[PDB]
């Protein structure tokens, strides 16, 4: 085998990017926090690039989210040599160059965290997104928390955060959190014909165009950083709590968990 | 001759019901002191796993700041805890998940309350609005500033200038509220929201709603200058001839005298 | 003739932009004339309110006026730099302002109606920001103001493709508030005027002020974005991109990008 966790390629001047562990569901791991962060790097670094896709190989999984067995190694998820490049190398990694998710199945939590992060999106009518994480005892920590009231009405994102209950291709297009919604199988095709709606407009333009939407200065997107802050202050406590234990061993003995509220 | 606000259990659950049915359950400082209370107790409760405010009997949520009680000089919050703001509610942060169940009339301070609820269930003969603009008086619990945060920004807008209502079915499809039901079902629809919620780990819940809304210490602080600059304006204006001249006007139209 | 006419209806003021001929494109003429209306309406205590919009049947504005940027002429109101672009889209007021969109409003023009308070648009009008394919930038706000407006990858999708949006559409999204008839959109910009004047103009004023969070007259929470769009245009406007994008458009032609 011996397969790295993610892949690039390029199309043209379009990087395509796949999350390369479908045995897995493309759950996020540190080997595909390389893989992505990595090719995220290259195309900043390469004037031939002018756009990136971001996809998972196979016909079920986007991304299922963070890897549930490395997390119960307590183990980083992250690039191990860029840690502040965040979750799948990917979450808090700006890059100048337009960033379309291409979700070709499952995008729950963390899969939904890549979508937040992400300029464009476009889904498989199969896909389902969702920030779930809240019913196993910890919380959507790669940006999703305080992302997804940014980008859906504040009500409806409310819902989605408290509930942890998931939302369809076509109710996340409604409301404006992804850009498109495909005939199955067609995803990868129907981002690159995007890609190609931005790529032949002025390179330095869409630069900068991204840098002001986004608030950056010197590639750091400036009004993250709070939310980032309380991201990790309330982790460290949950990741401490009794309750962070029971979410995973309920699960797994196919019962509901009991919280104890410590 | 009965309290200004309840607070029951309903399992899990605290309701808090503004209790003033003939006064269209407008706000005033008893109710204000019940609810404030009642929220104040659900934080530190840990039977509480959620909290959803209603109003009592079939017509209103809450029709607003109560007008009478304005027109006489009496304050309107909490006398004890000013910083909770009007009802107690709309500067009130409290970690464990807030539903507005809103079973009727929701105009001005109805809508404020609307605001500062994490989600909102909507009887289908529901109205919101912020009707302040009228009676030379604003939007000061917090609707100034937090409708745009809510709905799109045209649309807040239209809504804040004009102080024309919105159905219960238009704040559904702009995503203002999160669900629309059939006359008199609210309360239960509110209650099945809830268990959707707290069959789910408390301290995620609670933790993901304080980055949600940017809380340090117990503040939402990216709230801070709207609540100063609303401050500053509601002062200002409450000196003004038609701040007067409004709430009077024996259902009559107004004569703005900018001043 | 001046770049902008004022004309009252009742307690209405009505600017309309008029270089039909132009498109309705912005140049320092168009800013004097709509920023010089702009303040008379904020000190007029008769003023209520403000309409937008642009002479003729085909254009409420498509731009940025091309050949001025090609002459490096300041678009601005001479006298006002402050006000930026069209004398209009930093220029706070405290009385309601409502752009009628009569057809035509692209990067600058889709610019004008992100900088009012409420926008009214004849079912023909196309909004969009293509500036990116001209190796420009929306500089009067847009790139900044547009991702306020829409839903963040609603507005991302604008911003970077450059392609326009339907009136239907930015209704839709509540971009604006009404698509209405063609040739109807002055009348239907009163009308809602009128949904707003007959309110405590304190209230309004005072409402204005608070969401827009304006501190000593300054809408403070805009000028990161004023600041980093500022810095980018100046960089910008030095490649030969910039020179080619424009060029090109006047050429018939597609352009050919160095990413310098």
């Amino acid at each position: 085998t011996d397969a790295p966790g993610a892949l690039a390629e390029r199309r043209g001047n379009v990087m395509v990017i796949t999350i390369n562990r479908p045995e897995a569901r493309n759950a996020i791991n540190a080997a595909v926090s390389i893989g992505v962060g990595d090719a995220l790097e290259e195309a900043q670094h390469d004037p031939e690039v002018r756009a990136v896709v971001l996809t998972g190989a196979g016909d079920k999984s986007f991304c299922a989210g963070a890897d549930l067995k490395a997390i119960a190694r307590r183990e980083n998820l992250y690039h191990p040599d860029h840690p502040e490049w965040g979750f799948a190398g990917y979450v808090r990694h700006f890059i100048d160059k337009p960033t379309i998710a291409a979700v070709n199945g499952t995008a729950l939590g963390g899969g939904t965290e890549l979508a937040l992060a992400s300029d464009l999106v476009v889904a498989d009518e199969r896909a389902q997104f969702g920030l779930p994480e809240v019913k196993r005892g910890l919380i959507a920590a790669a940006g999703g928390v305080f992302r997804i009231a940014e980008q859906l009405p504040r009500k409806v994102a409310m819902r989605l955060l408290l509930t942890g209950e998931p939302l369809s291709a076509a109710a996340a297009r409604d409301w404006g959190l992804i850009n498109e919604v495909v005939e199955a199988g067609s995803v990868l095709d129907a981002a690159l014909a995007l890609a190609s709606a931005i790529t032949v407009n002025a390179p330095l333009s869409v630069q900068a165009s991204k840098r002001i939407a986004y608030g950056v200065d010197d590639g750091v997107v400036v009004g993250d950083e709070p939310g980032w802050d309380r991201t990790m202050r309330e982790m460290r406590a949950l990741l401490k709590s009794e309750d962070a234990k029971e979410g995973p061993r309920a699960f797994a003995e196919k019962r509901e968990p009991v919280w104890q509220a410590r």
